[PDB]
C-alpha cells in the first residue's frame, strides 16, 4: 500500500 | 494538492 | 483512489 | 477550480 | 467523477 | 461562469 | 451536465 | 445574459 | 435548455 | 429587447 | 425570468 | 393560448 | 408549460 | 442556480 | 425538471 | 458546491 | 440525482 | 473533503 | 457514493 | 489522513 499527499 | 492511494 | 483539489 | 476522484 | 467550477 | 459535473 | 452562466 | 443547461 | 435575455 | 427559450 | 406558455 | 415573460 | 431561472 | 422546465 | 446549482 | 438534477 | 463537494 | 454522489 | 479525505 | 471509499 502507498499513500501519497502532495 | 494531491491524494493517492493504491 | 486519486483525489484531486486544485 | 478543479475536483477530481477517479 | 470531476467537478470543474470556473 | 461555468460548472461542470461529469 | 453542464451549467453555464453568461 | 445566457443560461444553459445540457 | 437555452435561455437567452438580451 | 429579446427573449429566447430553446 | 419567468416564461410560460399556456 | 397565453405567453408571459416576466 | 413553465421555463424559470432564477 | 435554480433552471425549472414544467 | 429541475437543475440546482448552489 | 452542489449540484441537483432531478 | 445529487453531486457535493465540499 | 467529501465528495457525494447519490 | 461517498469520499472523504480528512 | 484518513481515506475513506463507501
Amino acid at each position: 500500500v502507498a499513500v501519497h499527499v502532495f
